[PDB]
């Protein structure tokens, strides 16, 4: 009996930035004067960009004040050109309390859609630069054994590269930063660039610029307490092409970039996804931790070694990951594989929710019992699962996984 | 206005082997006496495997003799076996002409479906091992100059893994052996084994089965004379899942496979896709001919080298595929592009056909006029395109992509 997932319009997008359509304007081995200072370096990254015009809204968001978002975009323009006016570069921007920023910071079933099974095929990619350092995943006090070590090693370069791990260095940089900003300047509506840092294929290093983020008061006594923020972040993805995904959003063109391609140089339409947001301190520090999620995908792959070691008396270190019993990789590669199990982890965090965490223990139980039905050969359990089955992109996708698990 | 393509049943699979559903028996560092010798190589990837099972139809072909295509596999492996009870093995088999095979051998508007773009999708991934080596493109007579030299080099080092390329050599292989065996052994219903061959990411030499076919008698006096096989290719696709791909095909389950994966060992079913099909003389030519889609490729990345080199002043190699004007790559990297046009090389030769010249030139035609009405600013022509629309998977899908590049 499969799981009756929800009818209703589409699902749509609630991550706290953008995954798959996210655009980075970049900067190479950079050296100019406060390299590593996030304001300094978000300029760096804006002035290499020169196909700016005149910002107009192209996606309406439909419950939101559109000319509100369209004026706090000007007004980050604005006053980065203020700072180019100014004899020193400050350390960090605090953004003028204008109308249109206090309205931002505030001072029903859906049905699956297609995006969220392709934002997760994106994030199982491999990508050209490395987002970690070799010795990243782990926190031991002590130096590692042999076979950790080498354990370590085969994964880390089966992941060092892949979008997923963009994803949490991302998660890290921008939780780090609003979290640091909402303890050191609270009553400001500080301008907090979403930066990362990677490795070129040559070794070069890189660093980038989604956007931004501005904050609100975020005087954050307690855990549950919500800081509220305006997020602005640059793409090339037209948002009328699936704007069922984009419901929380007002998009803005404010831009043309040019572009190699398949067919030579191209220039196409550079667009400023906006929305309000908000999070809470609890929140933040889990996004800080997020590089947990190599660890704990390690741990899984740790763990079928150890069950491979055991059944055959003899580490299976190499064996599992060469891929010298078994006679393939259901997933295609080792490889995919560890990316797969990473890509689910980083979901996990990306999309947290109640109706995840239900979903999670329910379904399991479900499981169980099939397979025991399965080998060897109720509503209330189904019940506790499909009650969780309202309109998250990332549990309903998971219920359609189910459903596949089921039919096979 | 958009091209109004197709109604009807959705389009099926016309590739002369698998594709994205295709499963490989491998061996590694092969050494067996005769290793090379083809029949000697796909004995031992059989005995690689010890899960086979009485086979059984479970996806029957609407117009063939599922009989006859479930008596051809066993009589495979009855005449496989018959070779292990000899002293010898001999060169080549040739199959006894019994009366499934005799029947086997031969002695409407249809809609664009999700798979097609799905096979393009998976033909543009890199994979764990290399297929070519580092001097395999070109076919120059001297040595190559040092820009020639770079260019191909990083180019190969971007495609060498790519899916893509495997399909090429694949093809390669067996178009070789099926025209060989078709001068050969004319009156000869042979056996002749599906091979691949590869290097790991750890540099060990891999040898591939994906099947077998068997070819019917083959006096191919002309270009145009066409022989006659059945093909017999594994896979771990259940065709269930969509069975308006596998219309042209008997499909049986054949064995179980224990299998690496996410959730530790499993086991899954083993199918064997069965169809009868043909070729002429000028496409195996062809096909033997497929690693020129590496240089037509290769030349496509050149050209746009040589206009930025123009434009420059300078020689742009190093610039262009290290990613240093343009501030960023539409597909997403410069190993995008490459495997991009590469897998729409070995797509267009593929899936080579008429309906496929006509949308090709019709269709390039359409694009100039509507770009030139775009900056600046009939039927016949667009009866000229449409009528290629008909029921191929490949043009429809390029009619389809086609449509995109008109809404923007």
């Amino acid at each position: 009996r499969p799981l009756r997932l929800p009818d209703g319009p589409p699902c749509s997008q609630r991550s706290k930035f953008l995954l798959m359509d996210a655009l980075k304007l970049s900067i190479e081995d950079p050296s100019h004067e406060g390299e590593g200072i996030p304001l300094y370096d978000a300029i760096k990254c804006m002035r290499t960009f020169f196909g700016w015009k005149e910002p107009n809204v192209v996606k309406p968001h439909e419950k939101g004040i559109n000319p509100n978002y369209l004026l706090s975009w000007k007004q980050v323009l604005a006053e980065l050109q203020d700072i180019e006016n100014e004899e020193k570069i400050p350390r960090t921007k605090n953004m003028k309390k204008t109308s249109q920023l206090k309205w931002a910071l505030g001072e029903e079933l859906r049905s699956l859609a297609s995006w969220i099974q392709n934002e997760f095929n994106k994030a199982c990619e491999l990508t050209d630069s490395s987002w970690i350092e070799l010795d990243e995943i782990g926190e031991d006090a002590a130096p590692i054994e042999h076979i950790a070590s080498m354990r370590r090693n085969y994964f880390t370069a089966e992941v060092s590269h892949c979008r997923a791990t963009e994803y949490i260095m991302k998660g890290v940089y921008i939780n780090t930063a609003l979290l640091n900003a909402s303890c050191a300047a609270m009553d400001d509506f500080q301008l907090i660039p979403m930066i990362s840092k990677c490795r070129t294929k040559e070794g070069r290093r890189k660093t980038n610029l989604y956007g931004f983020i501005i904050k609100g008061r975020s005087h954050l006594r307690n855990d549950t307490d919500v800081v509220n923020f305006v997020s602005m972040e640059f793409s090339l993805t037209d948002p009328r092409l699936e704007p069922h995904k984009w419901e929380k959003y007002c998009v803005l063109e404010v831009g043309d970039m040019l572009l190699r391609s398949a067919i030579g140089h191209v220039s196409r339409p550079m667009f400023l996804y906006v929305r309000t947001n908000g999070t809470s301190k609890i929140k933040m520090k889990w996004g800080m931790e997020m590089r947990r999620c190599l660890l704990q995908s390690l741990q899984q792959i740790e763990s079928m070694i150890e069950a491979e070691s055991s059944v055959k008396e003899k580490d299976m270190t190499k064996e599992f990951f060469e891929n010298k019993s078994p006679k393939g990789v259901e997933e295609g590669s080792i490889g995919k594989v560890c990316r797969t199990l990473l890509a689910k982890s980083v979901f996990n965090s990306l999309y947290a929710s109640p109706q995840l965490e239900g979903f999670s223990a329910e379904s399991r139980k479900l499981l169980l019992i099939v397979q025991a039905l399965r080998d060897n050969l109720l509503g209330g359990l189904y019940e506790a699962i499909e009650e969780c089955l309202i309109n998250d992109p990332w549990v309903l996708l998971n219920a359609s996984w189910f459903n596949s698990f089921l039919t096979h």
